[PDB]
């Protein structure tokens, strides 16, 4: 059993403004990024998604589930139950909810019921209020579902068997033992995979420009170096935890002897990002929000998370300061530099 290809698109909601905010679908993205990863599938992986944006982004990837492609769609966080339908809960959702503004995922299944793809898999990791498709549906540090799933995923057995052992598993864990928190729905009529192979990648210009757009749309700025007058020169570096999520840190490269002192630090963000200044320039990536790629971040830096790079209409155009003082100097002087570090990540799709 083949793959034409293997495309993912995985959203995790929790920063909600008018309801409560949920933790898992934090790590739970990251954790099945890197598997879904590891398994040769194209991965998007976004973090707090308006509706427009949501709307969007699950159109861009059914657009993708072309004749014999597997594809897997995940999201992780509020969901509701009206009359029989499954809603997904955008973060810019009002309270109460009005069906209107969420997705619905009997829209969603029908949209993929017309697809000729060789596995569709779409999980549905929610906090509650042929296309060979496997829908999973859960309504329960890891959540859940995600505990078990990341343990079971990288077997190579029938993703059905798969799935029902993680229900298994579910069903003996002490929390949600004899409890209805997993539904699997399943029209697969063949042995598939998510270890399944990917046909003879060949130079089709279509699937090309594509696979070449997916790479584009996770290029990262290349490391920067500055130099200021007074002799200081300071590195830029940017990593990142999602498709829309980047780190900058900055560290001092070089000090002149004379210098006794010097802070640099990074301001005048586009305001679309809506970056708060006193969330910037913090001594630990974990202090910004950040708590994934904190372990492979370079230390002693000044850390600032960019999360909602969806959002970046622009170019990504900030302020590097820098505090300096000299040997016997009472005063402390200020220098700045403007960078230009172009539109990283999901912001080259020009939203
Ligand atoms: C058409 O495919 C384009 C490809 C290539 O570039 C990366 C994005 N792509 C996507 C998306 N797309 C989006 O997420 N689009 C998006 C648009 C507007 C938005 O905000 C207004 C947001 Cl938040 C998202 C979704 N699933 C997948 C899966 C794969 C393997 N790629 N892929
Ligand atoms: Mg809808």
């Amino acid at each position: 059993p083949l793959a034409k290809d293997k495309v993912a698109l995985l959203i995790g909601n929790m920063n909600y403004r008018e309801h409560p905010k949920l933790k898992a679908p934090l790590v739970d993205v990251y954790e099945l990024t890197n598997l879904l990863r590891q398994l040769d599938f194209k991965v998007v992986s976004l973090l707090d998604l308006t509706e427009y944006e949501m709307r969007n982004a699950v159109d861009e990837f059914l657009l993708l589930l072309d004749k014999g492609v597997y594809g897997l769609l995940y999201y992780a966080g509020h969901g509701y139950e009206n009359f029989g339908n499954s809603f997904m809960v955008p973060v810019d959702a009002p309270n109460p909810y009005r069906s209107e503004n969420c997705l619905c995922v009997q829209n969603i299944l029908k949209l993929m019921q017309e697809k000729e793809t060789g596995l569709n898999v779409f999980l549905l990791d929610m906090c509650r209020k042929t296309a060979n498709i496997v829908f999973g549906y859960a309504t329960c540090a890891n959540g859940i579902f995600m505990k078990f799933l990341k343990d079971r995923l990288l077997e190579d057995k029938k993703i059905t068997v798969l799935l029902d052992e993680v229900a298994e598993d579910m069903g003996k864990c002490h929390l949600t033992k004899g409890k209805q928190a997993l539904e699997i729905r399943s029209s697969l009529s063949e042995k598939r995979a998510l270890t399944d192979p990917i046909q003879g990648t060949e130079y089709s210009a279509e699937s090309l420009v594509r696979n070449l757009q997916w790479a584009k749309a996770h290029e990262l700025p290349e490391s920067m170096c500055l130099k200021f007058d007074c002799g200081v020169q300071i590195q830029l570096g940017f990593a990142a935890e999602f498709s829309n999520v980047m780190i900058i840190y900055t560290s001092i490269v070089y000090k002149p002897p004379e210098i006794i002192m010097c802070d640099a630090y990074v301001t005048d963000f586009p305001l679309d990002l809506d970056i708060d200044p006193k969330d910037a320039n913090k001594g630990t990536p974990e202090e910004t929000g950040s708590y994934l790629v904190s372990k492979d971040l370079p230390k002693h830096c000044l850390y600032t998370r960019l999360s909602s790079l969806q959002k970046l209409k622009e170019h990504l155009v900030f302020t590097v300061c820098l505090s300096y003082q000299y040997s016997g100097l009472e005063d402390t002087v200020e220098d700045k530099q403007e960078v230009n570090v172009g539109k990283p990540l999901i912001a080259k799709l020009d939203m």
